[PDB]
């Protein structure tokens, strides 16, 4: 498997986003999912905060995994965003965040939910990879790498 | 919340374990859970491999989060193990593993499962913390720190 393969489409790889707030990214993250899925952009952003205010999803070193539950979702959804300027994110190490991969899951929990979030974490966590994502300009290549880590 | 608080008791903080195989730790991890829970030590170790051979749960830099599903479990269970000598674990970065926190969850998935694995990941992932765990000798203090990260 590739596991991020079937839920993170190319549409959902967003390169460089000039943006200022934690709210700002969450709003844009809302627009992304709203595009390839029916889902209201507002419900995504509200729900991400309904998790982020509960404690930062920053993983350390510019990396974050904001995620949440969605009311009507039928299968989980993911995105990836880079930022022009790293934003203050209240990360564990105090550093600003510029790389982040978003995960939404349905209310109804799957055994897979754990293993998909864990794959994401492990991916962002490794710094050999963390650098490749921080530098790559080709969008096709940032998708291939994301959805083909451990194949 | 503290979140690792209610599932990772002091019993389940094991300091320094002279051991050689990935199988060896998994066997000992099996004995730990077998102690504070009814569960057969064998079923834990078998099940962890039934996940580890599916891809390494090493998170990078001596850190691993081996985990699995258990047939009769009523609430999730966790442990923490340090190793005398870091063992070859097939981690993403090629480094041997000496720190690892084990997670078992019931077959029946909860929304919480994701957020509890994610808390563990974020904790091990941050290297300011990673060092404190790698050095601390007092077992009481290694429990307090584990179960009180973001309180």
């Amino acid at each position: 498997m590739n596991r991020l393969a079937k839920i993170l489409p190319l549409e959902n790889v967003v390169i460089d986003l000039s943006v200022t707030s934690k709210k700002r990214v969450f709003e844009q993250a809302g627009l992304i999912f709203e595009n390839q899925n029916g889902i209201a952009r507002s419900t995504v952003t509200d729900n991400l905060f309904a998790r982020e205010r509960l404690g930062s999803t920053g993983l350390g070193e510019g990396v974050a995994i904001p995620h949440g539950r969605i009311k009507g979702l039928k299968h989980p959804l993911a995105a990836f965003v880079r930022l022009a300027e790293p934003i203050p994110f209240e990360a564990p190490d105090g550093q600003p965040v510029s790389l982040l991969i978003f995960l939404l899951v349905p209310e109804q929990a799957t055994q897979a939910h754990l293993e998909i979030l864990s794959e994401i974490a492990q991916l962002l966590s490794d710094r050999d990879t963390r650098e490749r994502l921080h530098t790559e300009p080709d969008r096709d290549e940032l998708h291939r790498l994301l959805t083909q880590w451990q194949p």
